[PDB]
């Protein structure tokens, strides 16, 4: 089957500022701001455009050693990031792949809103537990608020 | 006038492997295991493609603060990476912009060669001191020995 489920999280940084930073050069920060979460980010293949593959290893402590990403679309001008988790990690056994997209509005006091959405497709009538996505939101939440440390310490980058 | 320099280096690193490291994914590992040399890399505009625009931070203590280099072309084939240096550093006066190739040649031994090219615009018949084109040199050199000296040392890395 398909599984949907979307979430939202708010962030103070305006919205054309954090899509520069957390979308398209998290391969960069990533590591660096949230060392806990993610230890390294690898180019597998692309450039950084549609049909990239990338691969993320997480520090040792963690459920998984690490997971291939394939980027969908990178909208520049909607701010919306399309990706797909495919091999390692969840995926195995009842669970083939997971769709992601990632879509940043601005709000009106300057700052921003991320609407999440996370597509599962599971064989048959196999369902994914509810740990597996609260930790998949618990991690984006964790990498935002790094990320938004960094830019909050840093007036001058992405600007 | 337009004044072209070449260049070769010898790597010892497999084509293929270095191109991903060095070449695709250099935003991520230059200020890593080359701080002395990069301090930071910044996406301006584009998502790793032609016309992507990129931001270069250089520790204090180096002759510039920053330059932006354009993404011109990526030729993953080949292995073919064209980019141009647009502003900041020795921009101004009298020189317009560099526009460099890069091309990683598989050898014999299983190393690998780098063909350098770097065309200078100047204004009208001013030339380039060699100064400037020794350092250009040298900081190529250092980026791939940095990029070598990682790879070595983790050989799950990129493969």
């Amino acid at each position: 089957g398909v599984f949907n489920y979307e979430t939202e999280t708010t962030s103070v940084i305006p919205a054309a500022r954090l899509f520069k930073a957390f979308i398209l050069d998290g391969d960069t920060l990533f590591p660096q701001v949230a060392p806990q979460a993610i230890s390294s980010v690898e180019n597998i293949s692309g450039n950084g455009g549609p049909g990239t593959i990338k691969k993320i290893s997480f520090p040792e402590g963690l459920p998984f050693k690490y997971v291939k990403d394939r980027v969908d679309e990178v909208d520049h001008t909607n701010f919306k990031y399309n990706y797909s988790v495919i091999e390692g990690g969840p995926i195995g056994d009842t669970l083939e792949k997971i769709s992601n997209e990632i879509k940043i509005v601005a709000t009106g006091d300057g700052g921003s809103i991320l609407k999440i959405s996370n597509k599962y497709h599971t064989k048959g009538d196999h369902e994914v537990k509810a740990e597996q996505v609260k930790a998949s939101k618990e991690m984006g939440e964790t990498l935002l608020r790094a990320v938004e440390s960094y830019l909050l310490a840093h007036s001058d980058a992405y600007n």
